[PDB]
Parts: structure tokens; C-alpha cells; sequence
């Protein structure tokens, strides 16, 4: 079944810049996250439905994570993707979706909503430790991208 979790977040970066940076995560992520070595497209043009393979290092071991691009709403500053395979996917989960949606915040920044949707296999529910890890993945990426934009303000 489906279990949704939402976190509100803020940034001093305006939402157009963050949104462009999020759209370039394939490029940015390997540079700024040490453990991410590469992002490769398996099928698609980059837009919704595209399947990607991330190569990472975990505990000194090379591993893969599979992503699927879900949605892109430019108008609403929205970028959505799912984990569909690999170590970031718990065995009790079919998939975990990570949505990010931004609006204008006071004084030129952004107000964010990060959403995790866990599609479970059975009636089984996400446990607490797995929710922690999902939130850390979701927010960690958002903050990483944010940090890149704070360091390269003219780029986006
Ligand atoms: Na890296």
C-alpha cells in the first residue's frame, strides 16, 4: 500500500534557482557527494519516465541505486523521482518516491515541501529506522543541491 510523509523546509535561495539545480542533479550530485561516483541514464531523454543508475560507494564497496524520473512541474517548481532498486530500497518496499515542491518565501528565498511516498509490498508499513533513512536521503539531497547553489549563485 501507500504511506505518505511530508516535511516543510525553507531556503534563502529563490525557488527558480533551486529548481534549475534540482533538474541538473545528475551533473551536481557526483561532484558534491563524495560517495556518489556517477549517474547514468539507462533509458529515456531525462524527462518523466527516464530510468537512471547511480553508482555509489557504501562502506568502501561499490553499489548501485536505480532511480526513475517521475514528474517535473516547472510552473509549480516541482521535481519528483523514485528509488526503484538497489541498496537505498528496503526489501519491504516496492519503491520510495521523493517529491520536492517549492514556492516563493519571504525576502527572496523559498518555502519547500519534501514528500516521501512508500509503496509497500503487503500491508507491511514503513518502520521507524527506514523512515529515518528515507528522510535523510530526501532532505540530504535537497540540502546538498542547495549548498551547491549557495556556492555557485550565478550558475542557476
Ligand atoms: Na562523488
Amino acid at each position: 500500500g501507500v504511506f505518505t510523509f511530508e516535511d516543510e523546509i525553507t531556503s534563502t535561495v529563490p525557488p527558480a534557482k533551486l529548481y534549475n539545480a534540482m533538474k541538473d542533479a545528475d551533473s551536481i550530485t557526483p561532484k558534491i557527494i563524495d560517495d556518489v561516483k556517477s549517474v547514468e541514464i539507462v533509458e529515456g531523454n531525462g524527462g518523466p519516465g527516464t530510468i537512471k543508475k547511480l553508482t555509489i560507494v557504501e562502506d568502501g564497496e561499490t553499489k548501485f541505486i536505480l532511480h526513475k524520473v517521475e514528474s517535473i512541474d516547472e510552473a509549480n517548481y516541482a521535481y519528483n523521482y523514485s528509488v526503484v532498486g538497489g541498496v537505498a530500497l528496503p526489501p519491504t518496499a516496492e519503491k520510495i518516491t521523493f517529491e520536492t515542491k517549492l514556492v516563493e518565501g519571504p525576502n527572496g528565498g523559498s518555502i519547500g515541501k519534501l514528500t516521501l511516498k512508500y509503496h509497500t509490498k503487503g500491508d507491511a508499513k514503513p518502520d521507524e529506522e527506514e523512515l529515518k533513512k528515507g528522510k535523510a536521503k530526501g532532505e540530504g539531497l535537497f540540502r546538498a543541491i542547495e549548498g551547491y547553489v549557495l556556492a555557485n549563485p550565478t550558475q542557476y
